[PDB]
């Protein structure tokens, strides 16, 4: 599939960055047409076949496909996609709260904790409801649309390792930051939706504690510690945190995926249900 091939500039104006990955810079635009303003994604294309620079147009084209699918509250809606030789541009929902990463560097009482789960919840129910794996949640990867309000509204983003799991599960050595990964993608088997389960158990816990439950002194011995279910509940952590909240990490942090908590478990789950 090929994109629109006008220079991007001559459509918007950039402004502030807003991150840079390994193959991606984001830049706040603004659309001359309309005024109204996005965020623009630089991915920069592999430049030959056998590269390891860059990625892949079959990884673009991917991540391009799922965003154009997605519409829900607490996803990120793609406006836009331009390219050139050297970059594919998503033009994206501009999110001015920062990532959920850097507020929760600013813990959160179960009720906070909740706010922000139940809205991961739904936008994950959703993508699960349209069988997409997002496979890279953690909290770098939530948005906040307004970090100054008292319970923050959030938008996944980055869908660069999404994959549809139209055959319940998919082969293929997907695998995204160490501290979230699921056992399955630690150890390189098929993978589905069972895995962005774990991913939300992770991120409950440090939600709850500040604290990365299989967080290691590198990165092989975090996923040594995710394949082996090496996390426990610290005292010093969770003492004020309630068996419930506990209960509900525990049904998520389970080896085995098919006896882990589904999106739908996790939503009739007695923490979570009103
Ligand atoms: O700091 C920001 C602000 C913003 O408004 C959007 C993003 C990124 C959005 C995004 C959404 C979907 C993707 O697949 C993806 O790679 C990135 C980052």
């Amino acid at each position: 599939t090929v994109f629109r091939q006008e220079n991007v500039d001559d459509y918007y104006d950039t402004g502030e960055e807003l991150g840079s990955g390994q193959f991606a810079v984001v830049k706040k635009c603004r659309e001359k047409s309309t005024g109204l303003q996005y965020a623009a994604k630089f991915i920069k294309k592999r430049r030959t076949k056998s590269s390891r620079r860059g990625v892949s147009r079959e990884d673009i084209e991917r991540e391009v496909s799922i965003l154009k699918e997605i519409q829900h509250p607490n996803v990120i809606t793609l406006h836009e996609v331009y390219e050139n030789k050297t970059d594919v541009i998503l033009i994206l929902e501009l999110v001015a709260g920062g990532e959920l990463f850097d507020f929760l560097a600013e813990s959160l009482t179960e009720e906070e904790a909740t706010e922000f789960l139940k809205q991961i919840l739904n936008g994950v129910y959703y993508l699960h409801s349209l069988q997409i794996a997002h496979f890279d949640l953690k909290p770098e990867n939530i948005m906040l649309l307004d970090r100054n309000v008292p319970k923050p509204r959030i938008k996944i983003i980055d869908f660069g390792l999404a994959h549809k799991i139209d055959f319940g599960n998919e082969f293929k050595n997907i695998f995204g930051t160490p501290e979230f990964v699921a056992p399955e993608i630690v150890n390189y088997e098929p993978l589905g939706l069972e895995a962005d389960m774990w991913s939300i158990g992770v991120i409950t816990y440090i939600l709850l504690s500040g604290a990365s439950p299989f967080l290691g002194d590198t990165k092989q011995e975090t996923l040594a510690n995710v394949s082996a279910v090496n996390y426990e509940f610290e005292d010093e952590y969770f003492s004020n945190t309630s068996a419930l909240a506990k209960d509900f990490i525990r049904r998520l942090l389970v080896k085995d995926p098919k006896k882990r908590m589904t999106i739908q478990d996790s939503l009739q789950h007695p923490w979570i249900k009103p």
